[PDB]
């Protein structure tokens, strides 16, 4: 098989609107943010403008193929695949995707999507001009799929040396969101960005 | 039936351009705004820039399926469904949808759509820097469907603690709009946002 | 017939790219602006930023149906219909349509489209801070269809009480535009907005 | 034949992705800018924001029809026919088209497209607040078709009377661009906009 | 064959989503930035806004045709072709393409795409107001294709009306590797040494 044959099988098999639930188990989505830049910080409005690479992985085993005598990975446009409907709950601008909208599909049915996103958040900016810094919390989860359909699991080298800001620490913790609006729970990742002005 | 089969049947049955009137009854659309952030307020121009979650529900009974041995809910792209043509009558910017454009369809034909919207309005901003605050009224109804085709019904834990502003009170009241030139009435929800700048 | 049948038949019969000229007569397009807000006025650059509801009507008799025992009006996406190629001749920004892009089609073939438009114009802003006010003229006509293919005819309750400005008077009169290049005449509506700062 | 039939036959015959080269001759494209407004001028960054009507004409004989007993002109969405891939070489913003994206097609195969464009340019703005004014040069030619495939030829009542600026002169001159990465030459029109602030002392 | 026939065959043959790997070779992509303008520089935030023409070439041999008695080049909309998924690793805005999105396809299967791009970057702006200038490094490589699928190989153009002048542009092959991935991503590193006039 060549790349074309692997991509054709994926296009015939993949259902972009259908969550690939195995049995009645949630789809396990891994999310890991790598901060690249902090561009604009407003301590009065408590807003920050950041660039991050959102490493997103999950499994769709119907897409699997025998790669003993074939390429074991291909690039695929996301419009041909199911992709998790992730959103940042405290975003105040739409996510601006800076990179080509291609995913990698691995021969065992693993899918990998790593968009570069520039986006604006409402978060705690107090202490940014201090030694201890500000801690800005970013919450990322499925918008429409509760914990029984999608589970989200989190997993300095990447941060631009040319930022006015410096990263002290990034903490990524599993979490769940619930409102009076809904009987169900929505899993998220809580990303704590502890940073300060240089 | 699996999710694929439910979504396939929805695609065969759904007519995104056709209002799902049951008999000839108006489609009852429930709208409920949850305020998340107030970003920009101008007391001189009487403009506000807000983020809100617009919880929108209605029923389309042709989408119903037997969920005895199937999932009773799926996520569906709104481009596959009829969605009410709601507009904010005092908006001065296009609604910016910040979330994935997916609805939930229940096996009994109930549809739920909850976009996060950032939008700019023309409204009364006087008193925002006072203790009693400003009251900004937002009016949301069907643009093209009068009261015989679409009825609109309204129904702190959501608001960002990091806003410069705080919410004193939110009131959502049914209302109707009618102009002298035309005989038809357009139902809307009137959302009264009573808020102020935090003191400090 | 139900709404679905009327909309299906409209899709089969409507030719969105074909002007619905009856015989060899111009299509009569009726245009009526209702001013909602005046957001920005610049006396030095002679620019204004306005919101208006553009009530637009015309007739396409091929869309007609027997409504004796069916609904006599439906909402239709404008991408399914012919729409007049109207333009504001003194606009300096793209028209931002704020409302759903749906028209109403009546069973006799009358079409109604009322977009909410935010747009910026180059016009006479002198006297805006006086008691008599400024008179800003907006010209709206077909961009590509001369007077033999499209004719344009014009026809307090709407204006926001929260504007910094107030409307003294709005007058809408028929007009025709011609340039030294083109041998043909383009019909327009001339909308005179007499307004002032509060 | 009625308008529907003419538009259907144009859809059948037109190849929007195929340059309509007659023989082995370049397609002769005529371009003529009419300046409507000058919105923003920055003498420090040497940037201008202008609105202009770009009268664009060419011929595509495979669109032709017998108009002895039918309309001799129709309006056509530009997505339905071939349009020249014109670009402004010194643009620093995308062209914002303000008007309906319709061309006029004549029964002899002549095509006319006149978008209203708002766009920002990098050009010489020095002298705008002087009596002799600034001369801002705008260069418009095919982006991908050299002089053997596309030739470009250029051809007061249009300019807004309400502008802060006044136009002293507009000159439109044929020209050719070449680079050392290319054996071929790209034809352009060079538009010299000589303008200044009104009401100086 | 006329232009219509060549374009029709390209439309039938082209696979926009399939990297045109010949044999087991990485696709050799040649990238060359021509700087046209420097519009906005902020020495405090270390941001620049630039216009550049990105001359990009590669080969797709399935597109080849016999041009002995036909045109040997046509213009093709990029949406009909495979195009390398290049990204600027230090970009802080989307690339704004200012030009018609057309590639040239040559009868031997060579593809040429030269978009005009306006884009904002995070880079070293210190020294811009000095005689030796700032050196702003831009890194451009495949986002999703490692070195075994895509290989990247690198005055007349610059606007005389910029507030800035270019002292030197150096374009050097490079490779990017993270703990994130076992794989290496080839890039071009473009060093723009410029200063205020
Ligand atoms: O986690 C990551 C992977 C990164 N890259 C490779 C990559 C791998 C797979 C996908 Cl679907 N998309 C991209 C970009 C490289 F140039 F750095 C960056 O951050
Ligand atoms: O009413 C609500 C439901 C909200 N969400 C879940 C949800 C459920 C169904 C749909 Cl169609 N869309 C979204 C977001 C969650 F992350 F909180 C927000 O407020
Ligand atoms: O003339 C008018 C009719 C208005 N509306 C109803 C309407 C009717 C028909 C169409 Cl095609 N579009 C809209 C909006 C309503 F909320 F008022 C506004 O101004
Ligand atoms: O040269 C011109 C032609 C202009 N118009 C007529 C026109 C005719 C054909 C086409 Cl394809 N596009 C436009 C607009 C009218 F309002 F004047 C303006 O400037
Ligand atoms: O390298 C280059 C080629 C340039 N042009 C010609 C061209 C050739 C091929 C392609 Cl696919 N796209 C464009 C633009 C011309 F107007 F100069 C400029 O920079």
């Amino acid at each position: 098989a060549d790349r074309a044959d692997i991509l054709y099988n994926i296009r015939q098999t993949s259902r972009p609107d259908v969550i690939p639930t195995q049995r009645d188990r949630p789809v396990a989505v891994s999310v890991s943010l790598k901060f690249i830049n902090i561009l604009e910080v407003n301590e009065i409005t408590n807003e920050v403008d950041v660039v991050f690479w959102q490493r997103t992985t999950w499994s769709d085993r119907t897409l699997a193929w025998d790669s003993s005598h074939s390429p074991d990975q291909v690039s695929v446009p996301i419009s041909s695949l199911w992709v998790p409907d992730l959103a940042a709950y405290n975003a105040i601008s739409k996510p601006e995707v800076l990179t080509p909208q291609l995913a990698r599909v691995v021969s065992d049915g693993e899918v990998l999507y790593v968009p570069s996103i520039r986006q604006r958040f409402s978060c705690d900016v107090s202490g940014v001009d201090t030694e201890s810094g500000a801690t800005c919390r970013i919450k990322i989860g499925s918008w429409t799929h509760h914990s029984r359909e999608i589970s989200v699991d989190p997993t300095s080298e990447y941060f631009s040396q040319y930022s006015r800001f410096e990263i002290l620490d990034v903490t990524q913790k599993k979490n769940s969101v619930t409102y009076s609006c809904c009987p169900e729970a929505y899993e998220d990742v809580e990303v704590s960005l502890n940073f300060r002005k240089k």
